């Protein structure tokens, strides 16, 4: 359904999400689980996402998260005309 691909430094975790009404606080908890050995219980986790055209945008709460998820569903196509990308 939905894949969350999360990066902390060089470590990348790929998490499949089924309930799409996931809350911000649930997402934080999930990040804490998947990055178990990288974090202390008292670390403060900040979450950003790659927006359309690669700029990071901070997610502060569940409504930011929901919008970020809706903005996720992009299919990026490149078209070729008679085999040429630049006719």
């Amino acid at each position: 359904k939905l894949i969350i691909k999360a990066q902390l430094g060089e470590d990348i975790r790929r998490i499949p999400i089924h309930n799409e009404d996931i809350t911000y606080d649930e997402l934080v908890l999930m990040m804490q689980r998947v990055f178990r050995g990288k974090l202390l219980s008292n670390d403060e986790v900040t979450i950003k996402y790659k927006a359309e055209r690669g700029d990071l945008i901070t997610i502060f709460d569940s409504s930011d998260l929901s919008f970020a998820i809706q903005c996720s569903r992009i299919l990026k196509l490149t078209l070729f005309v008679n085999g040429q990308p630049r006719p």
